[PDB]
């Protein structure tokens, strides 16, 4: 059973210019969202949903990365596969949720900037809390983006980012996948860190002015693989993995492959339809684990809390109420 969570941003400045009203009331307590449908017509009129957790307009990124992430971490390094990603509508928050952003100036250093996102968050956790507790391990990160089906590498050595990457079924996993020529660097320690990122976002700058609407209309997958090492009471040394992929999706408003299957491949878990159409995209090949099989999964929903998306938070909520309704069955490595 899969965790599915709706986070709401606050209004924006050319919102607030616009004199936007709001259609959107968050209830944490009760875990419901509910949405004002009817303007000007019913004023009565709503449409409620109740998802595992809901964040509204002020919850801040240390309140998601505790909530939301703190019990996956968890999973991760107990040994299982875990996958965040994000659904929305361009412009509600995929990004800032699952990367956040750099505050202006010296000001804050990057472990403590507060618009910091879920992968800054998480890779300063895993450092904390597997050192101050002993432990042999090892971290592994990867940053690939899928855009009109063709995969780019953001933290390859190569200095052209439209150099593409290949997929190919994984022989040890039946519903996995392999990407060959990926770079998968090896993070010693968290002062690695920030310089990672740096360059992974130069990168994607780049990128984004090589390719059309390129920001909104491609997936971002960030892979992070720990190895850790553990001794029996007889005294037997095995290791044991933990994997995390933290996904921004394309916008859900929309080159479409990908989020058309994804939708088509939720929708016959759902419905219990009898072949799931996992390999009829890039993302949903590299996702099928996640998607009804061992891996466990959450989905953090973006919405705007404005009357002029009414159509689309709708659209965004309906989506994943029913991605509640996928089961997945979470098994260690
Ligand atoms: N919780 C939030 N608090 C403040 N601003 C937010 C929040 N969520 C999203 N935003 C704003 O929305 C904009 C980014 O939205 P964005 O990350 O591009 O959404 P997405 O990636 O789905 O398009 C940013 O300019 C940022 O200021
Ligand atoms: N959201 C920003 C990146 S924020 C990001 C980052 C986070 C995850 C992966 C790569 C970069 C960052 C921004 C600017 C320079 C370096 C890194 C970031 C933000 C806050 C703390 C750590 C990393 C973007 O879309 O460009
Ligand atoms: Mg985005």
């Amino acid at each position: 059973n899969i965790q599915v969570v709706v986070r709401c941003r606050p209004f924006n400045l050319a919102e607030r210019k616009a004199s936007a009203h709001s259609i959107v009331e968050c209830d944490p307590v009760r875990k419901e969202v509910s949405v004002r449908t009817g303007g000007l017509a019913d004023k009565s009129s709503r449409k409620t949903y109740t998802f595992d957790m809901v964040f509204g307009a002020s919850t801040k990124q240390i309140d998601v990365y505790r909530s939301v992430v703190c019990p996956i971490l968890d999973e991760v390094i107990m040994g299982y596969n875990c996958t965040i990603f994000a659904y929305g509508q361009t412009g509600t928050g995929k990004t800032f949720t699952m990367e956040g952003e750099r505050s202006p100036n010296e000001e804050y250093t990057w472990e403590e900037d507060p618009l910091a996102g879920i992968i800054p968050r998480t890779l300063h956790q895993i450092f904390e809390k597997l050192t101050d507790n002993g432990t042999e391990f090892s971290v592994k990160v990867s940053l690939l983006e899928i855009y009109n089906e063709e995969l780019f590498d953001l933290l390859n050595p190569s200095s052209d980012v439209s150099e593409r990457l290949q997929m190919f079924d994984d022989p040890r996993n039946k519903r996995g996948v392999i990407i060959k020529g990926l770079e998968e660097i090896t993070v010693h320690n968290k002062d690695e860190v920030y310089q990672i990122l740096e360059k992974g976002a130069a990168k994607r700058t780049t990128a984004a002015t090589l390719m059309n609407a390129y920001s909104s209309r491609s997936h971002s997958v960030f892979s992070v693989t720990i190895h850790m090492k553990e001794t029996t009471i007889d005294g037997e040394e095995l290791v044991k993995i933990g994997k995390l992929n933290l996904v921004d999706l394309a916008g859900s408003e929309n080159i479409n492959q990908s989020l058309l299957t994804l939708g088509r491949v939720i929708t016959a878990l759902v419905e219990r339809t009898p072949h799931v159409p996992y390999r009829e995209s890039k993302l949903t090949r590299i996702l099928q684990d996640s998607l009804g099989g061992r891996t466990r999964t959450s989905i953090i929903a973006t919405i705007s809390p404005a009357s002029l998306n009414l159509e689309e938070t709708l659209s965004t909520l309906e989506y994943a109420h029913r991605a509640k309704n996928i089961l997945n069955k979470p098994e260690v490595n």
